[PDB]
């Protein structure tokens, strides 16, 4: 009974709430939808940041470079934040955003291999240069808010040129969140290098009934805003359409 209208309205406020500039991107079959408080977000380029992760395991896996449970070490040297100084498999360093466990994974496939493979997938604008362990951080990879949500849409249904069980076992992942039966698969993003600084959150919720419904969030980050904007924003989003 509410009105697209209101729908809009609602979205586009809790934006302007966080006095940030965004954009939410959900697809419902093969249709996308785009609210927010800067639609033309939707089909520029970003870097994807933390969210490569997902891709990063996937190929990892599926090249027999880690498997679920093996244990990468902290090396003992000062990480970033102190949640990162600890032993992790690849789903502990996912749900924490551990770079470090990443980039050792990202060396362990080499350049040639991701190359080879984030082309293979057509993964945004398909360039990762010439340094393994960082291109997703400060260029020249970048992604598109569609982009994002046309390859959360692909992993949630299985249809990423991997096997299906990588795919399974990188959805085991993801999971972030369970809300009145339904359940939330996304990984986060926050690109510190780039100006401005940008922030992401991709994934899918599953419905009690098996739909699944893909959601790109991607918003300008500014310095001493909270990353649980990125959560309470989608989740306020998602309520409000009635997905969750």
């Amino acid at each position: 009974h509410i009105s697209s209208q209101q729908h809009e309205k609602a979205i586009k406020s809790y934006f302007d709430e966080a006095q940030t500039q965004g954009v939410i991107i959900i697809k419902e079959g093969k249709n996308l939808s785009t609210y927010g408080n800067a639609l033309a977000r939707a089909n520029k380029e970003y870097v994807p940041a933390s969210t490569f992760k997902m891709l990063n395991a996937l190929i990892g896996l599926e090249n027999h470079k880690a498997t679920t449970n093996e244990i990468f070490k902290w090396d003992g040297k000062k990480r970033t934040y102190p949640m990162w100084e600890k032993d992790m498999t690849l789903g502990e360093a996912m749900a924490l955003s551990a770079d470090p466990v990443y980039q050792e994974l990202a060396r362990r496939t080499g350049l040639e291999l991701m190359q080879k493979e984030v082309k293979r997938v057509n993964f945004g604008n398909t360039n990762i240069g010439t340094q393994v362990d960082n291109f997703w951080l400060v260029g020249p990879l970048k992604i598109t808010p569609v982009q994002e949500v046309n390859f959360a849409d692909d992993l949630a249904h299985n249809r990423l040129p991997f096997k299906l069980e990588t795919q399974e076992e990188v959805k085991k992942m993801l999971l972030i969140k369970e809300v009145n039966g339904s359940k939330i698969y996304a990984k986060s993003g926050w690109g510190m290098g780039v100006t401005p600084q940008v922030g992401w959150l991709t994934g899918w919720v599953e419905q009690a009934n098996g739909k699944k419904i893909p959601f790109s969030l991607n918003l300008e980050m500014k310095e001493g805003m909270s990353g649980s904007i990125r959560n309470e924003i989608t989740y306020k989003s998602l309520e409000n359409l009635g997905i969750i």
